[PDB]
């Protein structure tokens, strides 16, 4: 509360380390329905379904111009690229498949780099 202020967590390497695992992710071989964002004009039924678009290009260019207050603010966008995947793919698709597998690679990634 006022002038009461919990222990400083050193936050000064956030932007080098989400920037690394981002890299992970654009370079995992099922990234590929990930790496642009979705073509709302070829692909019925996107832009009303799903209200928030994200792809990792979009993560990409918000990292690089300071538009992610803090490293939560960059794991609510990653986590909204497999949400969204899951929204509109069928599990048992590889489109599907490839969001789980890219979910699970992105969360271990997460815990050891931080937790």
């Amino acid at each position: 509360s006022m002038s009461v202020k919990k222990p400083k967590r050193d936050d000064s390497k956030d932007l080098a380390l989400c920037s690394m695992i981002l890299t992970e992710m654009e370079t995992h071989e099922d990234a590929w329905p990930f790496l642009l964002p979705v073509n709302l004009k070829l692909v019925p039924g996107y832009k009303k379904v799903i209200k928030k678009p994200m792809d990792f290009s979009t993560i990409r260019e918000k990292l690089s111009s300071g538009q992610y207050p803090n490293l939560e603010t960059f794991a609510l966008d990653v986590r909204l690229v497999f949400d969204n995947c899951e929204t509109f793919n069928e599990d048992d698709s590889d489109i599907g498949r490839a969001g789980h597998n890219m979910r699970k690679y992105f969360e271990k990634k997460w815990t050891d780099t931080f937790k």
